[PDB]
């Protein structure tokens, strides 16, 4: 396929979100590389104007599954590398339980051999003493599926999964996804039968740095099918 052959090797990744939640605003710049042969991800954010007033986690599924490793006989089901070079503009709602809701606005595509993902990203009706802006939830992500289902509608692709972040205290803070993928061009993509990826994220930091930031390593492969 046109995209496929464009994630045979490793690819360099470059992130730029500008977020405004609950008024406070900020922006993030991720570098890294990804290798879709292997369905894998690595990347290091730096928040760029200062601290962060969010928890890192909490964007870790907004800050590119074009890097998802899609088994040879699942080839037929990946629409986000057939989107590309062009790409495709992916667009989410993340209710977070009993607080407030990240919508969010990314195009995803190469600049030159470089896949970008720029994101534009709002939050509103937080509490201000909640699980996000108070910062009360764990530096960690679970394993979850994401499940991915084709929108005739639109050529493009609607995906539902439950993210259950970690709170302080050892409960658990649900934000529902609700997203919607699309094509920037105008060519052809695939659009799936119904499948899920399965994903798991490790976030760490790194000990050299004093900037807000977070290392993410991130593995993602495509199932469901056989």
């Amino acid at each position: 396929s046109k995209g496929e052959e464009l994630f045979t090797g490793v690819v360099p990744i470059l992130v730029e979100l500008d977020g405004d939640v609950n008024g406070h605003k900020f922006s993030v710049s991720g570098e890294g590389e990804g290798d879709a042969t292997y369905g894998k991800l690595t990347l290091k954010f730096i928040c760029t104007t200062g601290k962060l007033p969010v928890p890192w986690p909490t964007l870790v599924t907004t800050f590119v599954q074009c890097f998802s490793r899609y088994p040879d006989h699942m080839k037929r089901h990946d629409f986000f590398k057939s989107a590309m070079p062009e790409g495709y503009v992916q667009e989410r709602t993340i209710f977070f339980k009993d607080d407030g809701n990240y919508k969010t606005r990314a195009e995803v595509k190469f600049e030159g051999d470089t896949l970008v993902n720029r994101i534009e990203l709002k939050g509103i009706d937080f509490k201000e003493d909640g699980n996000i802006l108070g910062h009360k939830l764990e530096y960690n992500c679970n394993s979850h599926n994401v499940y991915i289902m084709a929108d005739k509608q639109k050529n493009g692709i609607k995906v539902n999964f439950k993210i259950r972040h970690n709170i302080e205290d050892g409960s658990v803070q649900l934000a529902d996804h609700y997203q919607q993928n699309t094509p920037i061009g105008d060519g052809p993509v695939l659009l799936p039968d119904n499948h899920y990826l399965s994903c798991q994220s490790a976030l760490s930091k790194d000990p050299n740095e004093k900037r807000d930031h977070m290392v993410l390593l991130e593995f993602v492969t495509a199932a469901g099918i056989t």
